[PDB]
């Protein structure tokens, strides 16, 4: 696995090993994140593992990564939730294109990412991957965006800065 760099412009300029490009000073990279909902319309939250390198331990949105070279967003969210909650999805939908955030976790490694947002729901059962998830939970939509408006320390901050853009909020709740 590698990041796609890119420059100020939010053009390519080449690509590093995931783990390495996420350091004290991060450049900046292309990522995505995807907010799943059940038919009931229900949000996936999801827990990153003990193990992850940066924000382990943390809650945060469904589904979230690193697209790869010759690879949509799109197929990237598909592929990613296959592998982390192993469930099927609709196709996903745009909700957030040009969603921006640096942040830091309670080690100093930062994430400084060009991470597009998507929403799909999901159209098969969980079948969680330990080594990415260690809890999750189905939750009505208002009641995620008022933990987050309340206590966003509580979460990862780029599901904080995705929740609180009002065009995101927006289109999430006509979502469901
Ligand atoms: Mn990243």
């Amino acid at each position: 696995e590698h990041v796609i760099l890119l420059n100020a412009q939010g053009v390519p300029t080449g690509t590093l090993e995931k783990y390495a490009a996420h350091t004290a000073d991060t450049r900046l990279h292309l990522a995505f994140s995807s907010w799943l909902f059940n038919a009931k319309g229900q949000l996936l939250v999801t827990r990153r593992a003990l193990s992850k390198k940066a924000w382990p331990g943390v809650w945060t949105n469904s589904v979230c990564g690193h697209p790869q070279l010759g690879e949509s967003n799109e197929d990237a969210v598909i592929r990613r939730c296959r592998y982390e909650l192993g469930v099927e999805i609709t196709p996903p939908e745009s909700i957030y294109p040009d969603f921006r955030y640096r942040a830091t976790d309670p080690s100093g490694i930062v994430e400084n990412e060009v991470c597009p947002v998507f929403a799909a729901r999901t159209t098969s059962a969980l079948q969680i991957n330990d080594d990415e998830v260690m809890d999750y939970q189905w939750c009505d939509l208002a009641d995620v965006l008022h933990g987050i408006d309340a206590t966003p320390w509580a979460f990862s901050p780029w599901m904080v800065m995705q929740a609180t853009n009002r065009e995101a909020r927006k289109r999430l709740s006509a979502f469901t």
